[PDB]
C-alpha cells in the first residue's frame, strides 16, 4: 500500500492554461490527507519540471515534458508503488501509458473519457495534442515526432488491449480511425443500454479474459457530466453521472490489479461551488470547488475507499 | 435518402402562442446543414398556412389548417421520401399519422410524451385539442368535430398498432380510457425498471411481431426532462433523460422502416441557454437554445446520427 | 382504507430547528386534500405535544417526546388503521417502529436513508440522536438511556428483520457496527449495478421471503438526491432521483402490507421552489416548495397514487 504521486503540470496539448494547476490545487484540497486516511503510505515526488510531423501545436514544450515524465515515472515504477500521474492535460497519459507497459508488459489500459482522443496529426481538425494522445500511445502515428526521438525504440500500446470507455463526442475521421484499429469502446449509448457496471465488466473480460493482468486507468474527468465536473476545458454532454463514476473507480480498484493511473484535464480556473454537505466526510478541504473534490473522492475509490 | 420537410405552425391545440415559431427556428439553428451533413438530400416544402361537439377550443383554425396538412403531407408521401412533420403542438399528429396510414396501412405509431393525448371532448378538462389528438387519430371521439367532416371517411389508427412511451401525468379520465381502448403503453416507470432500451424492445415486438411494418414516430419534446427540455409548454417532473431519448431515437433509426415523424410542442419563447461546448459538433449553431439542439439532434438521430 | 395522521415534530435529534415545522407545513400544502382524492378516509389526531449514558445531546426532551408518541401511536395502531407518522427528525422513528412492533411482531422495517443511524452513543461523533435511532431501535445500545426507562421491557426490532435502503454517507464506526449485526443494508452503489426494482426486491425477498409479513416505512427525506429534496438537513451527494424515490413507494405500496410509515427530515425553512409546473396535478398547492410537495407525493404513492 504504497503510492507515489506525480505531478505533471503540461498545459501544451490544448489551448487553454488551467489545467497546469490541477496538481497543486488537489493537494491543497487534501490530496495527503486523504491517502493517509485510507491507511495508505505516500512518495509525493513533487512536479514535473519545464519525414517528421510539423501540424502539431506546442510539440516541442511537449516532447521535452514528456522524457521528464517518462524518466521520472520509469523510476517510481521500479519502487512497484502505485503510481498516481496528476495532469495536466491528457496528453501526459503517453509518457505515463508506456513508462508503466515498459514494466508491465500485459499492462490492460482502460481509458475513460468523453473523447477518443485518437485523432493522428493529418486527421486532427485542433492541431492539439491531446486530441492525439491515445493515437500516439497505440503507435498510429505514421511520421516521426519532433522532440519524440527518445521514444522512438519503446513498445507501444496495443488496440487489442485497451477499453475505451465513457466516449460521446467523436469526430469523423477518428470514428473511422476508431474501427479501423479495432480497439475496445464502449460509449455512453452502451452505457445507457447495460449499465456502467456490465459495461465494465464486459471491457475487463474482453481485455482480460484470465483476471491476471496489470491494469492502468486514465481517467479524464471529462468523462464525468457537467452537473458534478464544470472544472474542465472540453465538455460534452450526457456524461457518466456522480453515482456511474464512482461505482466504476470501486469495481476498477476491487480488481487489485490497478498498478498505475492518470487524472487529467481537471481545470480549477473552470470549477464550481455547491458547496460543502455533510456527506463530504473524506479529509478533503470544506468548501473545495466540485471537482476538484470529486477528483479526490475518485483518487481514494482507486485506493479503497467504500461506503460500507 | 430523402426527407422532405413540412413546418406545421399550428399552435391552436393550446392555450399560448410560441410554438407557431418552432419550424422556422429549428431552420435557423442549421436544420439544413444537419440533414446535408448526415448525407441525405431535403425538400423544404416551407410551412402550412392558415350531433357535433361544441367544446374544442379553436377547432375552426383547427379543422381547416389539418385538412391543409393533410393534402400537403400526402403528396410528400407519395414521393416515397421520409417525411419530417415540425409542429406547432401535437394537434398537428392527426394529419399527420392519418396521411401516413393512408399510405401505409400497417403502420405502426410510436408515440412520445409525457401525457396520454387520450382525453375526448367529454372528459377534457381543458378543452385544449393537443391533449385530445391521439385519441381522435385512433377513432374514439364519439360526436362529429366540425371543420373535419374531410377527415370522416378516412381509416383510423387502431390502438392494438400503437405504443405510448415515457408518459407520466395522466388525468382520472384518460387512465380509464387508455386501459379500455387496449392501447400499449409504457410508463416512465416501466422505463425506470426495465431501461429505454428493453423498453423499446418490447414495445416494438408487441406492436411488430415480425418486425416488417412501417414506423411512424410522433415525439413530443415534453417527453425529455425539463433538465434538457425546458422549451415546452406542459411540463411533467421525471422525464426522460439527455442519454435516454438520444438512445430511444437511435434504436427507432436502426429498425431501417421509419417513414415519417413529428417533432412537436416545440416553444422557442421559453427556451434556455447553455451554451455552447465542444460536444456540440452538429453543424447547429453556436450558443443556441438547448431544446432547439436537442430537435436537431434527435432529428440527426433519426437520420442514422451515431456516435461511432 | 384508514389512516391516522399524527405529526411528530420532534427537533431535539439534532442541532437545527426547521424539522418542527414539516408537519403543519404538510398540511398547509394540502395533505388532507390528497389522501381524500386517493379515496381514503384520514383521523388527524393532531401533534404530539412538549450506568446511563451522559453523552446523548438533548435527551431528556427526546425521552420524554418518545413516551408520548409511543402512547398515541400505540391506540392509533389498535384502530388497525395506516398509520402515517410525519417528524420532526429522525430520532421519531424509535417509538414508531417500537408501538408498531409491539402490534405487529413479524414487522419487517425498510429504513430509506443517505445514513445508517446506527451509531451508539460511544461511537457517535457528533451525539446527535437522530443519527443513533436505528441502533437504538436495533436494541444495540449498552448501557441505559435517560428518560426512557417506559422503555426497557419492549421488544426490540431485529436486525434479520430490517432492510436499509440507499445509504452512501457511513462514519468510520457505523461500517463496523452495520457489519456486526448482520442487519440487511443496500447501498447506492447496489443501487447504481442493479437498479432500484431488483433492489427493493432482493431486499423483500431477504426480509420477508413468505411475502406475508406487515411492512413498516421509515423514510429519510435525505435518501433523495438534493436536486430534487434540497428542504432536509444532512445532505450526502448521489441519492435516489425523483424517479426511483416514487418507484420504491409503489413497489411497496404494491405488497398491500404496509401499515404504518414515518417521513422524517423534511425541513421546509431549507426547501426551494421550482416552480408550479402542469404535471403538479395531485390537490397540493400550486408552487409549493419541491421538497414538501414530493413529499406529499410519495405519500400518495404508499396510498397507491399511480401514472395508469
Ligand atoms: C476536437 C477534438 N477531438 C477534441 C479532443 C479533446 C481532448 B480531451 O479528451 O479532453 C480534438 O482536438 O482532436
Ligand atoms: C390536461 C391535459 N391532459 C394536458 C395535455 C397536454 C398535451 B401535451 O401532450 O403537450 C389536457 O389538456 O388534456
Ligand atoms: C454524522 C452522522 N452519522 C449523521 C447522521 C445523520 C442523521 B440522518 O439520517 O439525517 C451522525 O450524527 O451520527
Ligand atoms: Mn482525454
Ligand atoms: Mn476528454
Ligand atoms: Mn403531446
Ligand atoms: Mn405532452
Ligand atoms: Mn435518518
Ligand atoms: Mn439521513
Amino acid at each position: 500500500k504504497n503510492v507515489s504521486i506525480i505531478g505533471s503540470p503540461l498545459a501544451a496539448g490544448q489551448p487553454l492554461g488551467g489545467v497546469q494547476l490541477a496538481c497543486d490545487d488537489l493537494r491543497k484540497l487534501g490530496l495527503h490527507n486523504v491517502i493517509d486516511v485510507l491507511g495508505w503510505k505516500y512518495e509525493d515526488i513533487g512536479n514535473i519540471d519545464n519525414c517528421y510531423y510539423d501540424n502539431i501545436r506546442n510539440i516541442k514544450e511537449i516532447g521535452i515534458f514528456s522524457k521528464n515524465l517518462f524518466d521520472t515515472m520509469s523510476n517510481e515504477l521500479r519502487k512497484k508503488n502505485f503510481v498516481l500521474n496528476i495532469g495536466g492535460d491528457h496528453g501526459v497519459a503517453f509518457s505515463s501509458i508506456l513508462s508503466s507497459l515498459q514494466m508491465y508488459q500485459n499492462l490492460r489500459v482502460i481509458w475513460i473519457d468523453a473523447h477518443g482522443d485518437i485523432n493522428i496529426p493529418e486527421t486532427s481538425p485542433s492541431g492539439n495534442y491531446h486530441g492525439m494522445t491515445l493515437a500516439h500511445t497505440l503507435g498510429l502515428f505514421k511520421k516521426k515526432v519532433p522532440y519524440f526521438e527518445w521514444s522512438e525504440n519503446l513498445t507501444y500500446l496495443k488496440p487489442e488491449n485497451t477499453a475505451i470507455i465513457g466516449i460521446r463526442d467523436i469526430d469523423a475521421y477518428e470514428k473511422i480511425i476508431l474501427k479501423k484499429c479495432n480497439i475496445n469502446y464502449y460509449t455512453i449509448f452502451d452505457i445507457e443500454k447495460n449499465g456502467i457496471y456490465n459495461t465494465i465488466c464486459t471491457a475487463l473480460e474482453k481485455i482480460d479474459p484470465n483476471s491476471n493482468c496489470p491494469i492502468h486507468i486514465s481517467l479524464d474527468i471529462d468523462s464525468v457530466d457537467n452537473v458534478f465536473a464544470p472544472g474542465t476545458g472540453t465538455v460534452a454532454k450526457g456524461g457518466l453521472n456522480y453515482r456511474e463514476i464512482n461505482l466504476l473507480m470501486k469495481i476498477l480498484a476491487e480488481t487489485k490489479r490497478v498498478v498505475s493511473m492518470d487524472l487529467v484535464e481537471y481545470n480549477p480556473s473552470l470549477d464550481e461551488v455547491d458547496k460543502k454537505v455533510h456527506g463530504d466526510s473524506l479529509p478533503i478541504l470544506d468548501n473545495a470547488t466540485k471537482t476538484g473534490k470529486l477528483c479526490l473522492e475518485l483518487i481514494a475509490r482507486v485506493l479503497g475507499y467504500d461506503i460500507v
